[PDB]
């Protein structure tokens, strides 16, 4: 199915790298599977892993021996050589033979590489080596953390940081390598309710105090402490709203064991304890756990926080990584010993090639030419494209009066005007509107009245008091209701004023009105252009973890002209939790129909860039969609056959490049420079796929991005791909910069993003669908952008 790699690039200049890839080489050998049950299973794994080390402990001269077993957590055990009993159930804890694994053929297929390689070996290999560690540090997830000591980070509200690191195994050209990454995850930190309560109060109380610690405290577990060290965590689902403790006498029990009356008995308590039986338990003296790790929610101050904290450029990161794999020490394991596995302790070294950069052509009275230099450009000199002028235009203000006066709305107008009419696009004349509202419901007719009397309306300035709820309905109006082109900004922005900012809005403002900003050289571009072609793009975001009424939601675009330079999308509603887009057939043939009617004339080839999806479910998701695309082609005219190409990319892994060089570091942070192409030594043995870092890192350590090609009909080479994928990732027209992935899947992702906030509300489904559904006059414009 998957295409084999056509050959290796050529195209550009070659540098040194390093990778955070340590080797290791397995002996060829055959060892032995099984499986082991244990009943019940409710409990966690690490009593599980407690009871099966009991029990090879204390049945060594029975069934085990002197051998030494790995064990996973739930099913599985592996043992290097046969034990003697058989493949039979036996005792309430059982074990049968399985199956038998086999390392040499893994050597054959990665050597050979015409054979692809199995996935039982691999897995028997990463849990050989995973035993000792997660039998010492807390596993979360795939990621192993200790608790801090010497150190204090809080983030405000209860929540601390760990650090720790990522460990796994993977598959390469030659051999297997190791995975090694630091990582820092927020968790609850443990200490008496008292001050818990304070932290999370932030000060008779009132009920929505209650409501907001019932919200907060959701989704924990206390433990009773006095009982003699139970540790019996009590499953709290859901506190009732009224306390129950009023509908086992609890006042008179409490006035005859504590013989107080303390100071404030009104306090309610929480329903715990075997809720159905009514055991109820105090909460003067209580604590909590120290390994809890829950989403819930996260807020933008304590994001900002985690930021700062654990933010920290490339060469620390280098060395934080090297001094971890030393202190790890592989080589003494006594369970690695005893399969007889070598560990490396270097980082690997690759070779990779830097691309050249397009050049972008302006318009305007010069025709000016912009060269990126080190990822970016400026603008200041050249014209638009293609300006558009602007006549009528309105003001509505929503901020209070105190906070902006008419001088400074008069200077940030005509600030405004100077900026747009040198750049190309000349805003004309004094606003026909000024005016100050109040309120989220009064949007609605200040909007009408303005479309009633004015006819030919063009642009509307919000101004917004900081974070508030009107924004939402502002949108709602404009987009699904009465079809108006706006633009929105914070009155930080407007008491003070700098240069880039009024840049930046004239960019934005002109692409919504229907203008063109640059476009590529048609000369330097590639030989794909002599014929029509279209670009796709598809994303599906989930609901967060506790909503259930939320549903998903699905985003496609495409490109309608040549150049490419304009987009229109299209958007559904779909069942939640779904990895599936159901209805790609009629969105594909909406978008070709848009296509035709814009360009007339009809595509012969395809592009798809599918977004983020998980690496273990891609097989029945080429699957369904390639069929999907294809039928949508066939439905719209008989014998059609477009060329289709398939391509997935991916930004959540946990590789990292450096560079070898101490004089080849770019900028502060010394991160690698932009356009550096990897497409050997770290990737996979037999497929077709590559990495590249297209944008230039202000602070921290870059993220390269991983490129994945499923299906392929055009007898595409390497470096023809490597060199569209760069080139498309320059077309963003946001920002004179250059982004880390394509243009597509990013307009994508804003759509899906603007959906989401077309669905708040403050026959179900047909609501829902019709709600998503935009007007028709704004339904073919660049909108979201």
């Amino acid at each position: 199915q998957a295409p084999r790699r056509p050959g290796i690039g050529t195209v550009g200049k070659p540098i040194k790298l390093l990778a955070n890839y340590f080797e290791v080489d397995i002996p060829k050998i055959d060892v032995y599977h099984y499986e082991v049950d244990i009943k019940p299973d409710k409990c966690p794994r690490r009593v599980n892993r407690e009871v099966v080390e009991y029990m090879v402990q204390h049945f060594k001269p029975q069934i085990f021996g002197d051998r030494k077993p790995v064990y996973d957590g739930k099913k599985n055990i592996y043992t290097v050589t046969a034990l003697p009993i058989g493949n039979e159930r036996v005792d309430k804890v059982s074990i049968k033979w399985l199956a038998i694994v086999s390392w040499r053929m893994l050597h054959e297929a990665l050597v050979s590489g015409q054979i692809p390689v199995p996935l039982e070996s691999v897995q028997a290999l990463d849990v050989a080596m995973r035993h000792l560690a997660s039998m010492r540090y807390t596993p979360v997830g795939r990621s192993f953390f200790s608790p801090p000591e010497g150190y204090y980070h809080p983030l405000g509200g209860g929540r601390e940081v760990w650090f720790g690191f990522h460990q796994s195994v993977r598959p390469a050209m030659w051999k297997m390598m190791l995975n090694i990454d630091v990582s820092a995850t927020a968790f609850y930190k443990a200490q008496p309710v008292i001050e818990f309560m304070c932290e999370v109060l932030d000060i008779p109380l009132t009920d929505s105090q209650r409501v907001r610690f019932t919200k907060e405290i959701k989704g924990l577990k206390v433990e009773v402490t006095h009982c003699g060290q139970m540790k019996r965590k009590y499953r709290v689902c859901n506190v009732t709203r009224r306390p129950a403790s009023h509908q086992c006498t609890v006042a008179q029990y409490f006035k005859q064991k504590y013989n107080l009356q303390l100071k404030y008995p009104h306090l309610p308590c929480l329903q715990v304890g075997q809720e159905q039986k009514h055991t109820y338990l105090p909460l003067e003296v209580c604590n909590i756990v120290a390994g809890q790790r829950c989403i819930k929610k996260l807020t933008d101050n304590q994001t900002s926080t985690m930021i700062k904290a654990t933010a920290r450029s490339a060469p620390d990161r280098q060395e934080e990584i090297s001094r971890l794999m030393k202190n790890a020490s592989y080589n003494l394991d006594p369970y690695i010993q005893e399969f007889g596995i070598k560990v490396k302790d270097d980082m690997t070294e690759v070779t990779g090639r830097v691309l050249p950069a397009p050049i972008l052509q302006y318009g305007g009275r010069n025709r000016a030419i912009a060269t990126p230099n080190q990822g970016v450009w400026d603008m200041r000199g050249k014209q638009f494209y293609n300006g558009i002028e602007i006549k009528v235009w309105a003001i509505a203000c929503f901020a209070p009066q105190k906070q902006c006066r008419e001088e400074v709305l008069k200077n940030f107008t005509d600030q405004l005007r100077k900026i747009s009419k040198d750049a190309g696009m000349p805003i004309q004349g004094q606003p026909c509107f000024c005016k100050y509202a109040q309120g989220a419901d009064s949007v609605e007719p200040m909007f009408r009245h303005l479309k009633n009397t004015y006819s030919g309306l063009q642009l509307i300035i919000v101004i917004l008091p900081g974070k508030t709820p009107v924004y939402a309905e502002v949108k709602r109006v404009g987009d699904t209701l009465l079809g108006m082109a706006t633009q929105c900004v914070q009155v930080k922005n407007v008491v003070k004023t700098s240069p880039q900012t009024l840049s930046n809005l004239c960019l934005k403002i002109n692409v919504k009105l229907g203008g063109i900003n640059n476009i590529l050289v048609p000369h330097q571009r590639s030989a794909v252009f002599q014929q029509p072609v279209i670009f796709l793009g598809a994303d599906v975001t989930h609901p967060p973890a506790g909503d259930g009424k939320k549903p998903s939601i699905t985003a496609v675009v495409g490109s309608m002209d040549a150049h490419p330079s304009r987009y229109c999308a299209t958007v559904r509603v779909q069942r939640p939790r779904q990895e599936i887009i159901e209805d790609l057939s009629y969105m594909v043939r909406e978008l070709l129909i848009q296509f035709y009617k814009s360009t007339r004339f009809k595509p012969t080839r395809i592009i798809f860039y599918r977004d983020g999806v998980p690496e273990g479910q891609l097989p029945q998701i080429l699957h369904y969609e390639l069929l999907a695309i294809r039928d949508a082609c066939i439905k719209l005219e008989k014998d059609y056959q477009p060329g289709i190409t398939y391509i997935v990319v991916q930004k959540r892994h946990h590789t990292r490049l450096f560079c070898a060089d101490k004089n080849e570091r770019i900028g502060k942070s010394g991160n690698i420079p932009a356009g550096t192409t990897v497409d050997t030594n770290i990737t996979h043995p037999f497929e077709f796929d590559f990495y590249l870092c297209s944008h230039a890192g202000i602070q921290g350590t870059s993220r390269p991005s991983h490129y994945y090609v499923l299906w392929d009909d055009n007898r595409f080479t390497a470096d023809e791909l490597q060199i569209l994928t760069y080139q498309l990732c320059h077309t963003y027209v946001r920002c004179t910069r250059s982004v880390s992935i394509p243009a597509p899947a990013y307009y994508a992702r804003l759509v899906a993003f603007r959906a989401r906030y077309h669905l708040v509300d403050k026959r179900d489904p047909q609501a829902l669908a019709k709600a998503v559904q935009v007007h028709q006059d704004t339904l073919r414009t660049m909108y979201f952008a």
